[PDB]
């Protein structure tokens, strides 16, 4: 009977690790540029500049 | 997708609609160029 055998029941490690829940690829073009992603250093905490009213 | 600029082009120049001269208000609005003498101008034509 099966009862006499071995049984095994399969595993397998599919590393397959989940990403995040809302979409967030709406940058630059994706936006028509309403929201801009750059890649710029800055120094301090405030970067200001000025311009004539 | 415009949004880096120059320098000072952040200097507001103006807020109201101007863009409303001859061929833009389909020939409403007439900019001409010619010189005038005195503070009046009259043309005559018959009634």
């Amino acid at each position: 009977a099966l009862s006499d055998l071995q049984v095994f029941n399969d595993w397998a490690y599919k590393t397959m690790s989940e990403v995040l829940d809302q979409q967030v690829e709406l940058f630059n073009g994706a936006t028509r540029g309403a929201i801009i992603l750059r890649s710029a250093g800055n120094t301090g905490d405030l970067s200001e500049a000025a311009f004539w009213a």
